[PDB]
């Protein structure tokens, strides 16, 4: 069961940089093997390279709340009703750092919010046929009470509004399709899925 | 409550193609409204234009289990110990073609699968901040018996093998990273919390 073959079957032979700007595009090449037992020919693909993201799901267990942050993303405009989103705090991993050191300065940033426990939820690739990008959720213990008003930096041109919701709330957002970035839906269908034994696990 | 702000409130100064091959990258130019009151000045960010997908999570009622198609994506080869992922059915929207029509099509030539009923999970944005793509998901009724082997366009480079777990092992496989990719990380746990309602409404 699972998965047929592994990096011992893929050769890369090359990375061939398309556009190197904030971000990159590379084109792979490389040849793997086939299912039917050969060897592919030379394939080449397309590859969106912007590094890897830390992001946290603010959960108040106390309160059954969840923090949520709104700011425009101009990449959601051309198939949303308003790029502005409700979304989960979030940021890039540099080189040396870790995810839950990126979550902590994000939430601060983002949201003016300490954070308090944390456990992992869900790693993840956005798209991978055209991009490596792979994000990291945690949820973090927060108190509501502390996250309001408008975060970002703004010589970053990061103009945040935090949006506090009760969990429930949240998911209900996320059926409507009023939540529909990846890193959210994830998130509030993964506490959706285990918030009974994470209140506990928080609250004894 | 909500969102603050709607496409009123930017304005897209210009588009610039700065790469153009299979996909694109585009240059966004936009200035937007600000929470505090006032405008934006001038912001530009690269966001990568690929299309947006239809994706189908097929699913048998009658046996509570759930066809995963494997094939390598190598853009998850730096941050995965292989790049052939489990995953759901899915291919491109063209000009014309509806979600529900993409997603037959696909599970026809990507498991060989015929799809009663369809139902929709969710759309999402895969990584709003850097792309525009958009990927929605229906869930499809199939006999998983019926499911096996080696499909995919092979004259394309699509190599693809079918596999046929329970909801269960798949869900397990999403909590233990063994899955993780966005589309089936999200079709997963959508059906984990509505499979119950869903086996009832098709095995009437
Ligand atoms: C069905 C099909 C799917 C493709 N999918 C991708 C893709 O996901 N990413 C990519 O970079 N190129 C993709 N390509 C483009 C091919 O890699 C290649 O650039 C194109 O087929 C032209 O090949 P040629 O220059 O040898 O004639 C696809 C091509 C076909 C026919
Ligand atoms: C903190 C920070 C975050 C940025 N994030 C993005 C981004 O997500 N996408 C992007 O295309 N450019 C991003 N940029 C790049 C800026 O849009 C801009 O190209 C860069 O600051 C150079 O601007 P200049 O030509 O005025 O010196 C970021 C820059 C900074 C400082
Ligand atoms: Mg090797
Ligand atoms: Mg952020
Ligand atoms: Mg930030
Ligand atoms: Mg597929
Ligand atoms: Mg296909």
């Amino acid at each position: 069961q699972g998965i047929t073959f592994s990096k011992n079957d893929v050769e890369i032979i090359a990375r061939e940089t398309l556009y190197r700007g904030f971000f990159s595009l590379d084109l792979y090449r490389f040849r793997h093997r086939l299912f039917n037992g050969g060897m592919s020919g030379e394939i080449t693909r397309e590859i969106f390279e912007r590094g890897h993201a830390a992001v946290l799901l603010p959960f108040d267990p106390v309160r059954d709340e969840v923090v949520l942050v709104e700011q425009i993303r101009i990449a959601a405009y051309d198939t949303s009703e308003s790029p502005w989103l409700l979304e989960m705090v979030a940021g890039m991993i540099e080189a040396g750092e870790t995810v839950e050191d990126v979550a902590r300065r994000e939430a601060l940033e983002e949201a003016g919010l300490e954070v308090g426990r944390t456990k992992p939820i869900l790693s993840y690739l956005a798209s991978p046929g055209g991009t490596s990008e792979r994000l990291s959720i945690l949820v973090g213990e927060v108190d509501a009470s502390t996250a309001k008003g408008i975060h970002g930096l703004a010589e970053e041109n990061e103009d945040i509004r935090v949006h506090v919701v009760s969990r429930e709330q949240a998911y209900q957002w996320v059926e409507e399709g009023k939540i529909d970035n990846a890193a959210s839906v994830i998130a509030l269908q993964w506490l959706q899925l285990h918030y009974h034994n994470l209140r506990n696990e928080w609250t004894k």
